[PDB]
């Protein structure tokens, strides 16, 4: 296995980070992850147990620290950045979120570069970056890879969660700036709510939000109707399609810039209905008062049609399809009681 082309993935101990390390591993790449505490067992258990199905080694990194990642992407062909700040509701979102985002990821870029052997950096951003697009009115709207979040409107008005989304647009902004200054290829996609089973143990996320429904979390619930609120739909994609999608975008030569990856364009309404129909041992609640937000169907939808004419295909194309194996892992989080 000395020659194995070899990736590197920031955060493995992530909830897409953890997906990721294992179908590299699955599809016979060797795997080099960095985590920030490889002695916490609470957050890093599954990583031995990835470590049975091909070459992984673990680093103890924090992206934030100029060089962190150098010797974890010293020797590797592709570089996934996953790791990132994830702090939606930080008091002081410039400090506490967008700053470390764009220092995080220009630290990681540079890593790259550093090690001289990687073919292209694969940087995991978000749709958040994508659809805050309050220019549209009306419904009918498609966007695609050219959508910018609305930077000005989002730092004008401070909507919850505003700093997240402008950390999206000026890391990808920098990583691309940064990365055509040194002639290394970046690709970058911007993956809407991902939904599914991952080996991480102890994840919130994603899983929490997809999940709200059945939970009764109303935190949840909450970012489910801001997602609808402030971009005009609820987008799925499975963890599955995913990770594959990364894959595909590392190892096609002909792919370039920005991707956005999404399954489907659905509503709270809908996916409360499917819910409740398909697990009705959980209390889904289905009537709403109005809460005149609530679509009756979506009036902005996020395209993947330049990932899927790559020549990328989704195998996960239902509601039925993307909420195939994601209850499970709710469960075996303790997110859902039984
Ligand atoms: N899940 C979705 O629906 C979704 C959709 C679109 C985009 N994304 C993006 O995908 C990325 C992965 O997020 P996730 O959903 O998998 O959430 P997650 O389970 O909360 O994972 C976040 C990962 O980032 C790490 N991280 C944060 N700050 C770090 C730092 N300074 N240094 C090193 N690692 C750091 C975390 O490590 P620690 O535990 O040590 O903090 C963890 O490994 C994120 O960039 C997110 O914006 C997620």
């Amino acid at each position: 296995t000395t020659k194995l082309k070899t990736a590197c993935v920031t955060g493995g101990n992530g909830y897409i980070g953890s997906a990721l390390i294992k179908m590299l591993l699955e599809e016979g790449y060797a795997v080099k992850t960095t985590v920030r505490n490889p002695d916490d067992m609470e957050k890093n258990s599954h990583l031995k147990g990835l470590q049975e199905l091909g070459p992984l080694t673990v680093l103890r990194a924090d992206m934030d620290e100029e060089g962190s990642l150098d010797d974890a992407v010293a020797g590797c062909d592709y570089a996934f950045l996953v790791a990132a700040p994830v702090n939606l509701w930080a008091q002081d979102p410039e400090k506490q979120q967008i700053e470390p985002s764009v220092r995080g990821t220009l630290n990681a870029v540079r890593s790259c570069v550093k090690a001289g052997t990687v073919r292209r950096v694969i940087l995991t951003s978000s749709a958040a970056g994508v659809y805050i697009r309050p220019d549209l009115q009306g419904d009918g709207h498609a966007l695609d890879e050219d959508s910018w979040s609305d930077v000005d409107f989002l730092r004008a008005n401070k909507p919850p969660t505003w700093g997240y989304c402008v950390s999206k647009v000026l890391l990808e902004k920098a990583a691309c700036r940064f990365a055509e200054e040194h002639g290394i290829s970046l690709v970058t996609v911007c993956p809407v709510l991902t939904v599914g089973a991952a080996p991480a143990p102890k994840v919130r996320t994603s899983i929490v939000d997809s999940l709200s429904m059945l939970s009764g979390d109303e935190a949840g619930l909450a970012v489910l109707r801001g997602i609808e609120t402030t971009s005009g739909a609820l987008q799925l994609v499975h963890i599955d399609d995913l990770c594959r999608a990364e894959l595909f975008l590392a190892e096609e030569a002909a792919a370039g810039g920005r991707y956005i990856c999404c399954s489907l364009n659905t509503t709270v309404v809908e996916l409360a209905r499917f819910l409740a129909h398909k697990y009705p041992q959980y209390r889904v609640k289905t009537n709403f008062d109005d809460d005149e937000h609530l679509l009756e169907r979506p009036r902005v939808i996020m395209s993947s049609e330049k990932l899927v004419r790559e020549g990328f295909e989704y195998r996960h194309n239902t509601l039925d399809e993307i909420y195939d194996n994601v209850v499970e892992y709710g469960k075996a989080l303790g997110i859902l009681p039984y």
